[PDB]
């Protein structure tokens, strides 16, 4: 196996996502915005396996891999295709927008193994695909929910199903020599606090050391999947910087969390895991699909330096942060911008920036009363209410954009905002 599957390979371009991008560009009046959309359609995004039907629907998992072979032949270079394994029972257990089809109380773990992992592994095992690099992102949100959300019965009752299902997926996937495995580990605005950070290091160390290959069972971890947290807060580089007598991490936006950005968080986690016995060959991914924070939204434009207002930590931090969400827990349908393009080894210890969440796809429907045919357990979550308050701190609005369809469906109003707000800006 390679030390980094993203080195020396070009990213798979998902034609089914690109078709949505190009179709929206063809309906966009502004010719520069439309040309920016056409350029976005050329970048590489992950393919989500978000239900049993996704294995065969449309071109299906086999179709994407065949298309990857096609792109590899056309380019004369290896292709790296990213897959998201996303169907654990009691999925999305701390929210409502992405609850899945399998339930722990309805033989969900058994169905997960037999109807989801086993057919995926059979397909990835085909020797026709040996020349691809196949990256599997394992079950976003599941393990982070075990760190912070055990007070929710849907999470606590699922915890051993998560552990066993994830070990089962990784143990089977590790029998395939061109499959590179990354565990999801949330983002700095979720697990950055000392207690969450240490709980996560403990949890993931136990999960991996119980795998068949122990610490050799995975190739690393990914942060920021489907979230918006910046790679870097360049104007808040020191969480202990004293402003008006207080460290800036004490600001309301951070609540003493010393990790303001994903580079600090990902590299600190990598070092922590190496200290627990993981080999130094592990690498980190960061999802940069929607964390650029160009443009303007939520009453601010991107800061161009540290704030001139040093009269209080809150004023200073709020004027200096590029993450301009009202509250750091606002995960649904945010008016952010596309971030750095997918790219290999941008920083030591970082295997790649990737677009795992595909820009333009919804995080959740924005009002109740609407049922989706293809995901009958997807429901309205108040975090997606454009007129509501955050359910993590009701003093703040959700920031969610209106007119959003159910999670995963094309959200043209947000896609236009994400392209306009891209950082670095899209060049036609
Ligand atoms: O297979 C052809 C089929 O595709 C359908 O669209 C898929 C789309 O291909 C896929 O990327 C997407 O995956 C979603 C997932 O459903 C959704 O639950 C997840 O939501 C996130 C969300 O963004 C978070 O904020 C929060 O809600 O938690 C989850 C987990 O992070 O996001 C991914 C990526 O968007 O699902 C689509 C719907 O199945 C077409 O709709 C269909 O017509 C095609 O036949
Ligand atoms: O990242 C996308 C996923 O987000 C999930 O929500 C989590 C938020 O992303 C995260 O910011 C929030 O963090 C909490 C933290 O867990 C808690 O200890 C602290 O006190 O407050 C933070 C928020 O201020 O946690 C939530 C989960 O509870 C969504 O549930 C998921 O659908 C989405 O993909
Ligand atoms: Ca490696
Ligand atoms: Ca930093």
């Amino acid at each position: 196996m390679l030390d980094n599957p993203f080195i020396g390979a070009i990213g798979y371009v998902n034609p089914d996502w690109a078709t949505n991008v190009i179709s929206q560009a063809n309906q966009t009046a502004d010719p520069t915005l439309a040309a920016q959309m056409r350029k976005v359609a050329t970048y590489s995004t992950a393919v989500w396996l978000d239900r049993i039907a996704a294995i065969t629907a449309g071109r299906g998992l086999r179709g994407h891999l065949d298309e990857a072979l096609r792109q590899m032949q056309q380019a004369g270079q290896p292709v790296v295709i990213t897959l998201v394994i996303y169907d654990l029972p009691n999925r999305d257990c701390s929210a409502a927008a992405s609850n899945g089809e399998l339930l722990v109380a309805q033989n969900g773990l058994a169905r997960y193994k037999a109807e989801f992992i086993d057919p995926i592994v059979a397909i990835l095992s085909d020797p026709r695909y040996a020349g691809l690099r196949i990256v599997t992102i394992i079950e976003p949100d599941s393990l982070p929910n075990l760190v912070t959300n055990l007070s929710i019965p849907a999470c606590a009752e699922a915890q051993n199903a998560y552990i066993e299902g994830i070990r089962y997926a990784v143990n089977r996937l590790r029998t395939i020599p061109n499959v590179y495995i990354y565990l999801d580990i949330a983002h700095s605005g979720w697990l950055g606090w000392d207690n969450n950070f240490n709980g996560a290091v403990n949890l993931y160390t136990q999960v991996v050391q119980g795998m068949d290959q122990g610490f050799n069972s995975i190739d690393g971890f990914i942060t920021n999947v489907a979230n918006y947290t910046p790679l870097e807060e360049p104007y808040l580089p020191d969480p202990n910087l004293t402003i008006a007598g207080q460290p800036v991490r004490s600001a309301s936006f951070y609540e003493w969390n010393p990790y303001f950005d994903e580079l600090d968080y990902a590299l600190a986690l990598r070092n922590a895991f190496i200290g627990r016995g993981f080999p130094s060959t592990i690498g980190m991914l960061i999802d940069t699909s929607r964390n650029g924070w160009g443009g303007c939204s939520y009453g601010r434009c991107r800061p161009t330096g540290p704030s001139s207002d040093t009269s209080s930590v809150n004023a200073y931090v709020d004027g200096s942060r590029v993450d301009r969400r009202y509250h750091r827990g606002n995960w649904c349908n945010q008016a952010g911008g596309i971030g750095e393009r997918p790219q290999a080894a941008p920083r030591s210890g970082i295997d790649a920036y990737v677009w795992v969440k595909p820009p333009g796809e919804s995080d959740g429907v924005s009002q109740p009363g609407i049922v989706d045919p293809d995901d009958p357990n997807k429901k309205f979550d108040p975090m997606c209410d454009p007129n509501g308050q955050s359910r993590y701190n009701s003093a703040y609005p959700t920031g969610a954009l209106p007119n959003a369809p159910h999670a995963g469906r094309w959200f043209p109003q947000q896609f236009e905002i994400l392209v306009r707000n891209a950082y670095p800006p899209i060049q036609p």
